[PDB]
């Protein structure tokens, strides 16, 4: 996360950390007991046995439950970085109650709003090729960008209404590496999307792009 500030705890109870190999990777979001929603290119053809799952959580490293995967189901249609959602199974339960809790997903058939406040969440990294990976969790808040600008900014090719955009048209704010795959929430907390890609992170004029739940209802109901 560029240009964010620290979440604070319970902020949201259904974000996950996605370890790789023992080292931070990706982030993702609890829809239930045994069910994370994450982005396709986070484990597409990885080996599912390198990942760590922890939930419950401000840190990445501690705290918490966590549990190996199970299953990993990408979108069946991953083409590209068109269709960037994936549902992990976990061999481990994560109880909801106390501190954690479950997603509450996009209305189908939604698309976020251009101008509207989102607010998305990770541990990856605080500038653009950053090398250094924050512990415990931060958050940013950004507008969305119609798609148009997106458009503008990407070529018309390279975005879909299975994307939306988020970011400051001065830059600045943004999700970056080690941040896919994680909530970016409308301003009542209801899930939109997954950190899915981006030219860079938080430049003026390449918005941040996002998996749209609301576009993509089919899929995450039928696995979830």
């Amino acid at each position: 996360i560029v240009g964010g500030t620290s979440a604070s705890a319970g902020d949201f109870p259904f974000i996950v950390s996605i370890s790789r190999n023992g080292g931070p990777w990706c982030g993702g979001s609890l829809l239930n007991a045994n069910t994370v929603l994450t982005a396709a290119h986070c484990v597409s053809g990885y080996a599912q046995s390198g990942f760590q799952i922890r939930a419950g959580s401000l840190s990445r490293t501690s705290g918490g439950i966590t549990s190996s995967l199970s299953s990993v189901r990408v979108h069946p249609s991953y083409s590209g970085n068109n269709n960037d959602l994936a549902i992990l199974k976990l061999s481990t339960s994560i109880p909801s109650g106390g501190n954690i809790g479950y997603a509450r997903l996009a209305a189908s058939g939604s698309d976020p709003v251009a101008g509207s406040s989102a607010t998305v969440a990770g541990w990856g990294a605080t500038s653009e090729g950053g090398s250094s990976t924050p512990v415990n969790l931060l958050k940013v808040t950004v507008p969305i960008v119609s798609r148009a600008t997106c458009r503008a900014q990407y070529g018309t090719s390279a975005i879909t209404n299975q994307m939306f955009c988020a970011g400051v048209s001065s830059g600045g704010k943004d999700s970056c590496q080690g941040d896919s795959g994680g909530p970016i929430v409308d301003s009542s907390n209801t899930l939109i999307g997954a950190v899915s890609w981006g030219n860079g992170c938080a430049r003026p004029n390449y918005s941040g792009v996002y998996a749209s739940v609301g576009a993509l209802r089919s899929f995450i109901d039928t696995y979830a």
